[PDB]
């Protein structure tokens, strides 16, 4: 048998609308990350998506296809049972142009990423280009493209496309990194995909003895009818732990906290509560370490945590000493040119009293610049950022011709 642990790496999914993401962690692992009603009715990934799978070897058998999702080695014709190598998790981004703020609140999660580029659409697409470049801004550099749709294009134009890619990349951060060709709808070649990620999106070196803390991405009540009258639960929360570890019965913290009124203002209160329960998919824990979403469960009113509520908060030890910023500096840089957008725009400087979109960990926040210098603005949030450490990422998005377009990046100054 396989062990039972939780996933040791967050992969995330990036590219264009509709070229086919959410088919290639089905083909992986089995699962379609869909789960809202809105998502099954249009076609789309609105929300961050998720699922997991285990990844072994037959040592017996040729790569690729001695790399498997379960413990069998029949399928390359070898009665041994596969050697175990890790448990993995998918991050599976919206690519639509409306929810780029959504991708970059799953790209704070990812350990590396697959960027999915259809073979029967022109390339480079809008959101081909900007999930890529988010991917370098962000710092996700391990990276594999894949290429799918094959099985609708004839072998001519595959390759064409495939020159195109290379010389996209070339000059880049991204130069050296692999194309796999895959058919996501047919299954093919998807053991060079896992061969592929095995090689290059290896699991990172974590910190566990930094301050735990876990970027909140859902929060729910996991209450459902028919059930006993006492078997009800606390609120869960769901996540990525980034560093340190949780375990059950531990005091927590939930930052910013709760908006509540204090002295005629409006204020964020610290939620204070204890870990009841750890779950990775449907497997339960004593305790967890980065790598996969993990879902917390508390003693927390589930209307506190109902329908995401909680989504953009952090969770730290009851005892942790965490700045929340209701203003905030930034030393920032920014693109020469807006890459979501059909026909790509020079970028306007920063100016005072502007609002702009803050994207920090998993958290999204608008704001308005007070202060703008050469290397540095400062911006009044519309509700305070739990900000865990010096030097935190964020990224800046400005409102242009109606949409939302990221327009440059920078550190958090504390
Ligand atoms: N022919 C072909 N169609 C595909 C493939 N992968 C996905 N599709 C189709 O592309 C459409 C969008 O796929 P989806 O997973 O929703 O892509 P996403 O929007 O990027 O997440 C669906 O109709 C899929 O069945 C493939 O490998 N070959
Ligand atoms: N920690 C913890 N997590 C849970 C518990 N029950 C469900 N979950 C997690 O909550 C998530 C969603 O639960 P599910 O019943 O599948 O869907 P939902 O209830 O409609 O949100 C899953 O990832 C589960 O692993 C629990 O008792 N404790
Ligand atoms: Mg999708």
């Amino acid at each position: 048998a396989w062990p039972k642990v939780q996933p040791e790496v967050n992969i995330g999914v990036v590219g264009h609308v509709d070229h086919g993401k959410t088919t290639l962690v089905q083909a992986i692992t089995g699962i379609w990350t869909s789960k809202h009603s809105e998502e099954l009715k249009r076609g789309m990934t609105i929300k961050l998506g998720y699922a997991e799978t285990n990844i072994g070897v037959c040592e017996s058998c040729k790569k690729p296809e001695a790399y498997v999702t379960e413990p069998s080695c029949k399928s390359c014709g070898s009665d041994d049972e596969p050697k175990f190598l890790r448990r993995i998790s998918f991050i599976d981004a919206p690519g639509a142009e409306v929810l780029m703020a959504t991708m970059l609140s799953g790209a704070a999660l990812m350990d590396g990423a697959i960027l999915v580029v259809a073979a029967n659409e022109p390339f480079p697409q809008p959101q081909t280009r900007e999930h890529f470049v988010a991917l370098g801004i962000i710092g996700v550099k391990n990276l594999i493209i894949v290429q799918n749709k094959v099985d609708v294009v004839s072998k001519e134009e595959a390759l064409s496309q495939y020159r195109q890619i290379k010389q996209f990349t070339k000059g880049t951060w991204a130069e050296n990194v692999p194309i796999i060709p895959v058919s996501a709808l047919h299954k093919i070649n998807i053991d060079s995909l896992i061969e592929g990620i095995e090689e290059y999106i290896k699991t990172p070196y974590r910190d566990l003895s930094q301050k735990p803390v876990m970027l909140v991405i859902r929060s729910f009540d996991v209450n459902k009818p028919g059930t006993q009258f006492n078997e009800l639960k606390g609120g869960v929360i769901g996540g990525s732990i980034i560093q340190g570890l949780f375990k059950v019965d531990q005091e927590i913290k939930v930052l910013p906290g709760l908006r509540v009124e204090k002295q005629g203002k409006v204020s964020y209160e610290p939620i204070f509560t204890k870990i009841s329960s750890i779950r990775f998919g449907d497997e339960e824990f004593k305790e967890a370490k980065p790598g996969g979403l993990v879902a917390i469960g508390t003693y927390l009113d589930p209307s506190l945590t109902k329908a995401d509520n909680l989504l953009g908060s952090i969770i730290t030890l009851a005892d942790a000493e965490v700045p929340v910023l209701w203003n905030i500096r930034i030393k920032y840089n920014l693109l020469e040119r807006v890459v979501g957008a059909k026909e790509m725009l020079k970028v306007d400087p920063i100016r005072a009293k502007e609002t702009l979109m803050l994207s920090v960990g998993s958290s999204t926040t608008l704001g308005i610049v007070t202060s703008v210098k050469k290397d540095e603005i400062e911006v009044e949030l519309r509700r305070p950022v739990a900000v865990w450490s010096n030097n935190i990422r964020t990224v800046i998005s400005r409102q242009i011709a109606g949409r939302w377009r990221m327009i440059g990046w920078g550190l958090v100054e504390i």
